[PDB]
């Protein structure tokens, strides 16, 4: 699971990529590749491919969640309180599908995008900490997900 160092290496890489945009250019470029490589979900998000500005609307709003979740990682006292609520919302979306199997990929593929901003600071302890933490952030959302 998350370690004492990874949990810290997470808040150290989120205070640079998000900064003020909170990951605005991290979700629009992350979900974009996901929607494309994943056409079965492109219709679930509400786009016609990886060329719709709507993606930046979801990723930008999704990245923020991970940001608020990066300040807790193991702290599931409140972090899961909001994330768990997201799942309860996804289960009541329009596609009526959503799967945690897609979360991992959308999470791992996200790290490949993070390097875009802190490409000079994204070190091994940074991509491995967010790769293991993304499982707890997106995983905690699977609590209220899947009605
Ligand atoms: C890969 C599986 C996922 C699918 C298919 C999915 C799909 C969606 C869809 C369809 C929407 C709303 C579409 C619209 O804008 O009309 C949405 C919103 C959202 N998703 Fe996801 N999502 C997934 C994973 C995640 C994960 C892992 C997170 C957490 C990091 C997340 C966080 C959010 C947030 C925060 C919103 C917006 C809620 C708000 O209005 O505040 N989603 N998602």
């Amino acid at each position: 699971g998350l370690s004492a160092a990874q949990r810290q290496v997470v808040a150290s890489t989120w205070k640079d990529i998000a900064g003020s945009d909170n990951g605005a250019g991290v979700g629009k470029e992350c979900f974009t590749k996901f929607l494309s490589a994943h056409h079965d979900m492109a219709a679930v998000f509400g786009f016609s491919g990886a060329s719709d500005p709507g993606v930046a609307d979801l990723g930008a709003k999704v990245l923020a969640q991970i940001g608020v979740a990066v300040s807790h990682l193991g702290d599931e006292g409140k972090m899961v309180a909001e994330m768990k609520a997201v799942g309860v919302r996804h289960k009541g979306y329009g596609n009526k599908h959503i799967k945690a199997e897609y979360f991992e990929p959308l999470g791992a593929s996200l790290l490949s995008a993070m390097e875009h901003r802190i490409g000079g600071k994204m070190n091994a302890a940074a991509k491995d900490a967010w790769a293991a933490a993304y499982a707890d952030i997106s995983g905690a959302l699977i609590s209220g997900l899947q009605s």
